[PDB]
């Protein structure tokens, strides 16, 4: 499924992500936007086997097993594919362990380059939250 700006905002909140590790909800909506485009199915291969899956584009060399990325430790202990379903529990759930290992949302190339230090609040303006 491909989420609505507003809509995904809400969803992620229901699920504990607002100020999770002190990261505003906007950080999260902005990140997923430029990262996956509100599309939970999206997938992406980088050059080293590794692939990126779902709304928050979590990698497979560390977070989820996908059966074809050898370097794999399955820290999220979920099969990559689970991350693509129209239900972001797994992702959000897994996303929480990436945000807390140590590099905040810096672990996400995108938020950093295009979200980090912009007024992320405008992402959730107009939202009934």
């Amino acid at each position: 499924k491909v989420f609505g700006r507003c809509e995904l905002a809400a969803a992620m909140k229901r699920h504990g992500l607002d100020n999770y590790r002190g990261y505003s909800l906007g950080n999260w909506v902005c990140a997923a936007k430029f990262e996956s485009n509100f599309n939970t199915q999206a997938t992406n291969r980088n050059t080293d086997g590794s692939t990126d899956y779902g709304i928050l584009q979590i990698n497979s060399r560390w977070w989820c097993n996908d059966g074809r990325t050898p370097g794999s430790r399955n820290l999220c202990n979920i099969p990559c594919s689970a991350l693509l379903s129209s239900d972001i529990t797994a992702s959000v759930n897994c996303a929480k362990k990436i945000v807390s290992d140590g590099n905040g949302m810096n672990a996400w190339v995108a938020w950093r380059n295009r979200c980090k230090g912009t007024d992320v609040q405008a992402w959730i303006r107009g939202c009934r939250l």
